[PDB]
């Protein structure tokens, strides 16, 4: 078997991973050299009738509810052809900010139809990659050879349209975005290799590992976007401790910011300012492919250019040495919603209840109502129903119908109804010289008049 990518990217009807739905799929299959050997992979999701999409969402896509309706497959049907997809052994599975959002669609799209919300990613040795902290290292670490596009704000800009547009990239069809996320990682191992072949190594979490000495609060080089544009997303950063309960966080500081309140402050103080002085400390996720590297990576032109101030971060770096009291103040820092939806992260199910969900997922529909099966978790049985109500309408008996009307109620509640209406007519009004986004927002009028 060999090593595959999966560039894939979704189009979903509003912002919120969890509790917004998604529209449609994308993805194709490159060899290890970003050979396109598969077919495109192009699907649409069903939503269910509890649901109105946020209009701005559907302006942007151009999908309207009533076109992923018609064409779509229920949520179940939709999350098992990703499943397929992203289960293929040796998968190296990307997109560009999928990290942050189309990860977190998949996890929820897989918690809410009775699939492992996380093993897809590293089982059978897959992993995954996000190229747009990729473009975001170029920038700030190598950026010779590549165009990079200001936006109107006067700040580099890494969306995807404008690196595109700037480099003479073809960027138009449904694949146009995972078309244009293969050209963008192309055009990064042509022009930076050894850079590319670094960040792509270092995808792995072990080898991540390697980098961080607390002991020593070795300092690295941080490339994030919680740093903001302004500093090209990157600064020096030190480790100080892992995270208390999180396996896979380590306690960042932030070298160039100010440290005084770490100094000074005590740990209950500190706890409610980072949730007057900022603290300068991230939690770094090791499964998240965050991008570091030595620090000496930064070369001084570079930090020149992004306006990074060695001698204050090397001040910075030795007080802290200095004050290993500081270590046992931040992890003391992070020692530390009834929609089952909003619920991923409420913790992690038992053994026990996750061969119980397995088997639900392997039953065929029709056979789970007289499902004798037995739950521990409270969300599992929220999570049953509306799995069945939602995807399987035609299994519900009266009760369980006038339980989904209920529901279906307490969504579209009056102040809802009237904001959206409001919305809707406010948008007309803001767009009205464009005819495309008019006919999309009567689409919406109409969807929410049928579904009400
Ligand atoms: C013994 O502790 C140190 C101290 C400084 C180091 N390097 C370094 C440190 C910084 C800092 F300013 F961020 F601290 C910027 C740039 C570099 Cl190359 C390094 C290092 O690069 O390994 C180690
Ligand atoms: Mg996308």
């Amino acid at each position: 078997q060999q090593s595959t990518f999966l560039f894939h990217d979704y189009e979903t009807f509003g912002t919120h991973p969890a509790l917004d739905r998604p529209a449609q799929f994308a993805a194709i299959r490159t060899d290890s050299e970003f050979n396109v050997i598969g077919e495109p992979e192009v699907f649409y999701c069903k939503p269910a009738d509890d649901y109105l999409p946020q209009p701005g969402a559907v302006l942007i896509t151009g999908i309207t509810p009533q076109e992923a309706r018609a064409k779509g497959e229920n949520e179940a049907a939709f999350a098992a052809r990703i499943h397929s997809l992203f289960t293929v052994p040796k998968t190296c599975i990307l997109g560009y900010n999928n990290v942050r959002f189309d990860d977190e669609v998949t996890r929820n799209i897989f918690y809410r139809n009775f699939y492992d919300p996380y093993a897809w990613s590293w089982q059978h040795d897959n992993s995954r990659w996000d190229l747009l902290d990729v473009m975001r290292a170029c920038y700030a670490l190598r950026p010779e050879g590549i165009n990079w596009p200001e936006n109107d704000d006067g700040l580099p800009s890494f969306r995807l349209e404008h690196l595109t547009k700037a480099n003479g990239i073809e960027h138009s069809d449904a694949m146009a975005d995972v078309y244009a996320t293969i050209a963008m990682a192309k055009l990064v191992k042509t022009r930076q290799p050894r850079l590319f072949d670094y960040l792509f190594t270092h995808r792995n979490k072990h080898k991540l590992m390697a980098l961080i000495d607390v002991p020593q609060m070795k300092p690295l080089v941080h490339v994030s976007g919680m740093f903001g544009a302004w500093r090209g997303n990157t600064s020096w950063v030190a480790p100080l401790a892992w995270h208390p309960e999180n396996r896979n966080a380590v306690i960042m500081v932030d070298l160039a910011g100010d440290i005084s309140p770490l100094l000074e402050l005590d740990s209950d103080t500190l706890r409610e300012r980072l949730y007057n002085a900022a603290v300068p400390v991230k939690l770094v996720h090791i499964n998240k492919c965050p991008v570091l590297a030595q620090a000496n990576t930064l070369r001084p032109e570079d930090a020149d250019r992004l306006g990074i101030n060695r001698q204050h971060c090397l001040d910075n770096l030795k007080i802290l040495r200095e004050n290993p009291q500081v270590r046992e103040k931040v992890v003391a820092i992070f020692a530390e919603s009834d929609n089952v939806d909003a619920q991923l992260y409420n913790g992690f199910f038992s053994d026990a209840d996750r061969a119980a969900m397995k088997i639900v997922l392997e039953t065929e529909p029709r056979n789970l109502p007289a499902l004798d099966i037995t739950f521990v978790d409270k969300r599992i049985e929220k999570l049953l129903f509306n799995y069945r109500a939602r995807n399987f309408p035609g299994t519900l008996d009266y009760a369980e119908q006038q339980r989904w009307l209920e529901h279906r109620r307490q969504v579209f509640t009056p102040e809802f109804l009237q904001g959206y209406a409001d919305e809707l007519q406010m948008l007309v009004q803001q767009y009205a010289d464009d005819k495309e986004k008019v006919a999309l927002l009567k689409a919406l009028w109409q969807y929410a008049d049928e579904i009400v």
